[PDB]
């Protein structure tokens, strides 16, 4: 007989959650996880991308930058504080990691305290029900099991070019940094680059976006467009429609500078320019490719090494799983692979049919202005249903806590996107201010019950709070109404 | 025929709303507003209570409070920051007041812009379709209408006893106060009283908070509970079981120095301490005694002051209409008045159908750790539909944001209470945490769509936000499961 009931390779969110409940079962379960290492040499503990160097270090570092614009409203509101508070990136860095730490921990307890077998190993399918784990010494062990879930993840991409590994960085080496970036340059424009941009401008570096085509492609752009504009109102500074192809060490050091060579997408223009840090944020990709797949044949998507599943997150070979960022056409979200893996253990072993429904999924984009949203962009909904069959019902608005200040009057925007032909449903859900995640997340909830314009009419606000300004908004675009406060 | 088509008798949260739609119909339209001062003094513009001494100064000095927190918290994010922070009072109140400046004079100018007449009178009815207008110099004007609106709100209550008008203050002197409250005495328990208390300490004042019976009436007590806990375990001190029961001035001063002897409630133990400044939150009454009801024959509750209206809002005179605080059986909150306001209005001139719907309506309070709900509490739950058929989901919460600065682990909150005889709807929801006024808002909006449980589960949560907590609650009171 097989070694274990379920063997799950990664443990990040997905493949913990699936680990946890699983064991609620009382099934033999093996989690293997290992942290391959960046080029230059970063590594973490266990809990994958999310809780080491992904949502967590992440929102912790915009809170700082939160946090270094609450330092200036705070003189308004009467408190007698000192005209210059400096950051330190060093300080900062050690919390963030002090509290990563602590969760590695936590996750390694947890495991413990469900019976479920942790191995600190690389795993590789190498033969039907078998696999290979090798271990940071490269001892390498087989193991068997009934099923397997496969949870690896993925790892930032580099760009292909001179000097890119050498002297670049991602988000997995960002988190951990030992040394402030200095003068940095993004290269981008994914929710990632903006987002790490964003907090590294609003400790007080020196921060460029360099983008290839559009901000946040995938998501509203109306949208994007505006958080780009409040990013370069507040000194981040864009060059528009170029790709680096090269980057030059002009001097090593704890930062060093980097001369970062680049071309026009559309032309044959260069540019050179000079940098501390250079951080690479142009996409990621599946660790698909070297976990021993055609030993056992599961097919993937070769082009984007994702993984296609059923509705239940089976491969086409029916004792194999997998879920989280590997899958195909799905959502790379934290609480998307938690709920998948969690589902997917209570139908192999409660009993249950409830599947993961991936429809209407919010998200928030942790932006110097945050962005959450759930449901269709205006153009997906005008793509889907026609132009002539949409309502769009908009606003800008001003957070009271801003007034004291005096800023930023205009920019805060919330908008929702109607069916006029399904008795103006409220198919998408748009808003651009601060705590836009705790805003967005009963407005999704509502969304899974139907919600219709009318009853979000009938819904009473709640005073002085932003996401009150959903239950008045009375301008649409197509009236031509004017909507600045 | 009459001067307006509709006169209105108050301009606050809701004659303001109703007026500005009133006049989308392109009818004569007059708003009455006049504010009677203090018993010390105070008085203010155009925009009544929430504007002026409400909703709107309140959220500004919590967010001095909050403010005040985050400067702690700023040091483990590595901000280099000073040891000791000052806060000044003067400077936080002008700032509000200047904010509440620009606002009452929004409020005119946007009045001007639609054409309804202001007039800065008091305005008391004195015969059928005719109402005396009083203005500051005691001249008298005689005004009709086809129709009344009577928006008069409410005004701070007082106890009845020697020297409370005399040296205490309540919310409306308050929000304007011309120097630091310094060592305060908040009496009372309702949501007002805990939020002042609560940003009085914030900004670093010694505050103590005097409750008769229970704080929060009327909310999820095991909420009110655990609100009290948390403001106790940050300094703020609570005498329980007692009223005052006379206030005397030792010294006159700004502050000055008050003696305030006190009765327990439930024996004849007395005592006494001092204070520099005495708010006394201790309820609200109607603006309906003194504006002539009786030549009109609109009936009230002669007991509590508040006026019984139709679901149209309509008072038992046809002609007259009522909306806001002084309704009876409704709530006290701004954007009721306001939703009640707008259709109204619509009813009458839009050919509207629609009413204002007061079921579900959500609310937060504003204390230090905000408490946001939407439906029922749990006692009221069970009240209704029965124990045995209900079902109450929660869990504590830490907000990633405290983790970095260490703090208040197993505080913040959260659950839902589900009907099992109707599918596992969720009656009522209950948030304890930061910004759980925005964490509410669109949970209100999902109980106006019949939000069940198995709905909730499968919502998917966005991390890492407080809200998410929401999404995955399985542990249940009746299991007796642990949720630390
Ligand atoms: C910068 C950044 C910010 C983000 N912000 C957010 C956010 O705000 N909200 C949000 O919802 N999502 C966010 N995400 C996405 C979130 O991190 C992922 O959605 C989530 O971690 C995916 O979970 P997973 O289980 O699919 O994979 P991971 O959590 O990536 O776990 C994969 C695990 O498997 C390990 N592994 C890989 N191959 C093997 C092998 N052969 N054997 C053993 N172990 C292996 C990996 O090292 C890792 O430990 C962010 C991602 C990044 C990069
Ligand atoms: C301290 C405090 C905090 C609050 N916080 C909140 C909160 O966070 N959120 C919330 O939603 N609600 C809050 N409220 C309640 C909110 O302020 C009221 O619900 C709302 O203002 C009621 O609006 P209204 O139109 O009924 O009356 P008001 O706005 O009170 O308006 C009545 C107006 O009529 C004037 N007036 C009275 N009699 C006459 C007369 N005879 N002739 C002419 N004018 C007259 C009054 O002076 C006033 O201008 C708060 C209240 C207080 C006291
Ligand atoms: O601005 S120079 O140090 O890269
Ligand atoms: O291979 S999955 O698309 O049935
Ligand atoms: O106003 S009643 O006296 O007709």
């Amino acid at each position: 007989s097989y070694d274990f009931d379920l063997i799950i390779i990664g443990g990040g969110s997905g493949g913990l959650a699936a680990a946890k409940e699983a064991a609620k079962f009382d099934k033999k379960v093996m989690v293997l996880d290992f942290v391959t290492p960046t080029p230059l040499g970063t590594r973490w503990g266990l809990g994958g991308t999310c809780v080491n160097v992904g949502c967590i270090p992440k929102k912790l570092m915009h809170q700082a930058a939160l946090l270094g614009q609450a330092l200036k409203d705070s003189r308004n509101y009467g408190w007698k504080l000192e005209d210059t508070v400096k950051h330190d990136w060093e300080k900062m860095t050690e919390s963030v990691q002090n509290h990563i730490g602590s969760l590695n921990w936590g996750y390694r307890v947890a495991l413990r305290e469900k019976k479920v077998v942790y191995e600190n190993a690389y795993g590789k399918f190498i033969g039907p029900h078998k696999i290979m784990a090798t271990n940071n010494k490269g001892k390498e062990k087989v193991y068997s099991a009934e099923r397997f879930l496969i949870a690896t993840g993925e790892r930032p991409r580099y760009l292909g070019i001179p000097g890119d590994k050498e002297y670049c960085i991602s988000s997995d080496d960002l988190f951990s940094l030992p040394y402030c970036p200095g003068k940095t340059l993004v290269v981008g424009a994914s929710y990632v680059a903006l987002e790490c941009a964003g907090f590294l401008a609003g400790i007080g570096l020196d921060v460029t976006v360099m983008v290839r085509s559009i901000l946040l492609r995938g998501f509203d752009q109306d949208m994007a467009n505006k958080i780009g504009e409040h990013m370069e109102e507040h000194g981040i500074k864009f060059i528009r429609q170029f790709v680096p192809t090269k980057i030059e060490q002009i001097e090593a050091g704890t930062p060093g500078r980097l001369k970062v060579t680049a071309k026009s997408t559309n032309s044959e223009e260069t540019i050179e320019d000079e940098f501390n840090t250079v951080l690479l944020a142009v996409g990621r990709d599946s660790c698909t490719r070297t976990i021993g797949l055609e030993t056992v044949g599961v097919k993937i998507n070769e082009k984007t090494g994702k993984i296609p599943v059923t509705d239940e997150e089976q491969t086409n070979v029916p004792y194999i799983y997998a879920i989280g960022d590997i899958l195909e056409g799905k959502l790379e979200l934290t609480p998307v692979a938690i709920q998948a893996g969690r589902l997917l253990a209570q139908r192999l072993y409660g009993g249950s049919t409830v599947k993961c429904d991936y429809d209407n999924v919010p998200t928030t984009v942790f932006t110097p202005l945050e962005y959450g949203c759930c449901g269709l962009s205006e153009e997906k909904a005008v793509e889907k249903f026609g132009e002539e069959n949409i309502e769009v019902y908009h606003s800008f608005f001003w957070p009271l806590e801003w007034t004291v200040p005096s800023r930023d009057n205009n920019k805060c925007y919330a908008k929702v996107i109607c069916n006029l032909k399904d008795n103006e449903r409220v198919v998408g859900f748009h808003v651009l201010g601060p705590n836009a995640g705790e805003v967005t997340q009963g407005f999704a909830a509502a969304l899974k019950c139907g919600l219709t314009k009318q009853q979000l009419d009938s819904t009473i606000g709640i005073h002085p709070v932003c996401a009150e300004i959903f239950t008045t908004l009375s301008v649409t675009k197509r009236s031509g109404g004017d909507i600045l406060q």
